[PDB]
């Protein structure tokens, strides 16, 4: 359709489509309201006229009205800014796009529910083509995926997979060991999930029972292995080994480096050493987009070095913490889904428009990253993270449809929530999903301009916080990024000019952070408003020293500190890939830190 | 405020009050929008009025248009009619509160999550207070609760609770032993709740190390014991056995009653059984209003069995499945939260208009079901089913709220997602979750009144079908229903006067199921619409037996079908209640039960 206009699929950072959202949603509900009345037309109304003018009618809407009122005052009081346009740098917040707004409140007033057909044929056949799309996201030949309540529980469903899969091959010889005669038992847990997935459809009429001598059964949870992840992995990752079964104690960091992404060195010198002991890899987490740094697992190298490991008979099952990046995904491909070729990408870019100056914004490291997700068996995607698609709205895509049949209990599901972790699920979550995919096309014709705007917007961010130095009183501070970013999150640290003390500008920023958050003062009224997180020894070892010293801190004062402070955004806004945009908000942005900065001093 | 009318907490089976819908929801957004122009009024629209009329913005709000128009297409062919008054006699479906439908578009224009205070503190603090408003619903004494996805993973929730409650006594004798001195280990295995309890909280600088050692750790999870739970459960109770980590094969079935309640002679029998061969119970599930006939377990003689096995050194945890029936109980709360004492219940339920004809609407057994829920260790709670909010929208209540510690990683929770199961959460389900609890009190004064129309709905919907009889071509068929509802679920069966074939009916009755669902025909054209399940021997053991013989089928064609089928109507609608509604679609659900049945003949 040529190139579509990001900026009619927002109600806007200062409402500037309020009037078409209004509109569009009062059509929306028109068209409800008529379904409704034309349901058996020859049935009178229950409420009648009297009744709907009647007294205990109106205090009952009065009563209604007081609550909606201290709703709305509540939420006017303390809800935070971020639809702003270039004044919110913190959290994984933006707008949501239109057409799913519409669409959410559209589908709710039908209210169906997803976990069975026959609850809402439209929104659950919805939710099939939202599985398949998630798929082909990941250039997933023949994948599944479905929406899920958000990213913490589709990684949970990941290691549902992960665990279940890797206790079938010891479950098939149990039930029927021919499939897996003259198999060590070391062979057995270390079988690539290709060969697990021929051999458990292959055995058609026992498919039941191996799945019964499972690690749904409960047994050979410690078993089946270790649960490797980045060390600066998210809780949920926790939370899911503690829930799963496998525990807090099968769960093993992997190292990251001075980018903050899983070090493939450890990370091969874990597997190797473990696999020396003869204990099985559960699986690898892999994050494409960090939580508190928004950096890139080199995912094509996780992939290889288990390639690599095959030929000594190592195989760990691979899933990807794209909660947060996958989306990010649609930004490398073409409308045929075919994966960009790198060299081609800065001219497909810019003839799509996804990108507004022509140069690299995305590393062939990162690249590569997103091209190999393809190979892993499973991913976590977020809807309601980059797909701008509102709360709540996770997701998880399989490699393999048929790997859904390692968790199933008893083509369009009949009941999807035996395929899926979960239960009930809201239609209209699939619908808001669906708009927001038809609208927006998952390649560079749709996502991929979004994507692009974020990161072009990122990248203006970082090219102003480098050499930002402001004057508080005699004193200068100065501004220092955290690294180059893998995808559109910046962190980035303030420090006195001679200060040499680390947890004094750990001090420093957590007190920006104070002044630029709910902590200090009314959020309404915060001129710049942006998130803080601490990187500390126990969960980052000594990943932020490069940093560290770059600032002119020493390797005792690290110690000493035993952490950093770092400010995070992650640059979701739309509006500030044009530098002439943003050079509206920079100077509004220096000037509220400038404020900030001198109310941290006097 | 006297006695409000829920006819105005409705869009209406007819749209009725469309234009109060749309008023209030526009009102809402508008006052969003100018929240959002009033944060930082010195900013200009970065959308300039010459992009808001150019192609590119028209173009793609035509797309967006054309996007919508298939969504809405899709919605209005096949989404099930259940808005209807009384023409959809079948899953747990009726209208959503107004209040909650216009306060959750509201809080999605903020887009809050609600895993992180700092996101939204509005919302934030409104799921606080729905998690106290859950608890007063219970009873608890300083209990707590929070709002979960959905039923399944509240259930799995409790697990997560039970699981790591059992393993706490073992996880003491292994880093503070003294707590546990001179306990059995059968004594550690069957230590109350409470004692557990006070016992981690008494030990606050080892309760990190205690949790460490605990069912988190991957440890000790056969140790545990047996999940028991109705044989009549819902599959996310396998579910999360399966995923809880204590497997399938730790999960054992109690058998149900002709009633269809958890039979406490048999839960006697097993529990009993278990401890004479040392194997603790980890929980018993109690189901207070089950998925396919609305019964409610005895939670009273659950719990006394619970205090008269305490002298022989037996404790089992006690979860509440109470996805369907937990709004429920706010028929039995008086405005100042105490429990209505039974004999005042008539006297008080015609007070309040909760019932409109002054009869026994509750059992007794039923009454003291709910009151003992007060005394369970937590409870699953569905504001998306008997609350009447949208989908998706669960819950989980604990009847104290330490309990939490047992399960949170590292009062107004800063990070609620470490106090939790899963993990992003949308503000809007909270908002609109508080809207309903604010608009309708959990009490007779509210949720009372709403549930008891349902009740009376089903009720009179229960003297319909006992006693409807249809005369088919020379065939004669006669409905017959399967027990008194302990709820509002009544379920139902067409048998031919005469035939003595077991799964002759049962095909009758696939078959009014298939003229009444999407199966046959266009659901907008289905004058009757009804659910439909299965009484399988494997789940649900002779339990239908008197209920078979009853209709005349023998032991033998009871044996030789292994089944039963059987009709289920969950009456969640409100319209229902006043005798003279119902009886204008009486001979409406009749005349389209005749020409269903004329049409399974000829
Ligand atoms: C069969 N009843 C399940 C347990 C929950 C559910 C499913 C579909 C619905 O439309 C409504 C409720
Ligand atoms: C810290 N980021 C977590 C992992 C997810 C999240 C939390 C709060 C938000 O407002 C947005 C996103």
């Amino acid at each position: 359709k040529g190139e579509m206009n990001l900026n009619a699929l927002f109600i806007g950072d200062k409402a500037e489509n309020g009037q078409l959202y209004k509109d569009l949603l009062i059509d929306l509900v028109d068209e409800h309201l008529g379904w409704r009345q034309n349901y058996m037309p020859q049935d009178m109304p229950v409420i009648s006229s009297q009744e709907r003018t009647s007294k205990s009618y109106e205090k009952t809407v009065n009563h209604m009205k007081d609550v909606l009122n201290e709703i709305s005052s509540r939420m006017r009081t303390h809800s935070v800014p971020w639809h702003t346009a270039g004044r919110y740098w913190g959290h994984m917040n933006s707008e949501t796009l239109m057409p799913s707004l519409l669409a959410y409140n559209f589908a709710m007033l039908w209210n169906g529910n997803n976990v069975a057909y026959e609850s809402s044929p439209a929104t659950s056949q919805m939710e099939e083509e939202v599985g398949h799309e998630f798929a082909h996201l990941m250039s997933y030949k023949n994948g599944w995926g479905h929406i899920v309540a958000d990213g913490s529980l589709a990684n949970l469903e990941g290691l549902w997979y992960a665990r279940n899969i890797k206790s079938l091959p010891f479950a098939m010889k149990e039930v029927k060991p021919e499939l897996v005669a003259g198999k060590s038992d070391w062979e057995l847990l270390n079988m690539p999930t290709k060969e697990i997935m021929d051999l458990l459809e292959s055995a058609e009429d026992e498919i039941d029972e191996i799945k019964a001598h499972s690690a749904r059964s409960g047994k050979h949870l410690q078993a089946i292995g270790k649960w490797l992840v980045p060390q600066t992995k998210h809780y949920s990752w926790l939370k899911a080994a503690d829930i799963i079964g496998i525990g807090l104690d099968q769960v093993i960091p992997v190292p990251v480096d001075h980018n903050y992404r899983m070090d493939i060195n450890e990370l091969e010198k874990i597997v190797r050493g473990l696999a020396e002991e003869q204990i099985p890899v559960l699986g690898v987490v892999g994050v494409v987009g960090s939580t508190e740094e928004g950096a890139v697992d080199s995912i094509d190298k996780i992939i290889a070095l288990r390639d690599e490991l095959m030929k000594d008979g190592i195989y760990y099952y691979v899933h990807v913490d794209a909660a947060y990046g996958g989306y990010g995904r649609a930004i490398f491909l073409d409308e045929d889904n075919n994966f960009i070729p790198y060299e081609d990408l800065q001219d497909v870019h810019e003839e799509y428009g996804v990108f507004k100056e022509k140069k690299e914004h995305i590393s062939r490291e990162v690249y590569d990253a997103y091209k190999a997700i393809e190979l892993a068996e499973s991913v976590t995607i977020d809807p309601h993270k980059m797909g701008y698609i509102p709360y709540s709205a996770g997701g998880i895509v399989i490699q393999d449809i048929r790997m859904r049949d390692v968790i199933s209990y008893f083509d369009i599901p009949a009941l999807l929530g035996a395929y899926i972790l979960e239960g009930s699920k809201a239609g209209a979550t699939a619908a808001s999903v669906w708009a927001a995919h038809h609208v927006l096309p998952l390649n560079v014709a749709g996502y991929g301009k979004l994507i692009g705007a974020s990161i072009e917007g990122s990248h203006h961010f970082y090219n102003f916080l480098n050499d930002l130095t402001f004057k508080v009183g005699d004193k200068e501070i100065e501004v220092h990024t955290l690294t180059h970013p893998d995808f559109n999150m910046v962190d980035y640290v303030f420090k006195e000019k001679g200060n040499d003390d680390l947890v004094a500008m750990n001090k420093l920023n957590h007190d920006v952070y104070d002044y630029a958050s709910y902590v200090k003062g009314n959020i309404y009224n915060n001129e710049f408003i942006t998130s803080h997180t601490d990187f500390a020894i126990p969960d980052y070892g000594n990943s932020p020293l490069k940093f560290v010293n770059s600032l002119g801190f020493s390797d005792e004062e690290w110690n000493r500190a035993g952490k950093v402070t770092v400010l995070r955004a992650a640059v979701m806004t739309p509006y500030m890939n044009d530098k002439e945009e943003f050079d509206v908000y920079a100077p509004k942005i220096q000037a509220a830190l400038q404020e900030k900065l001198e109310q941290i001093y006097d």
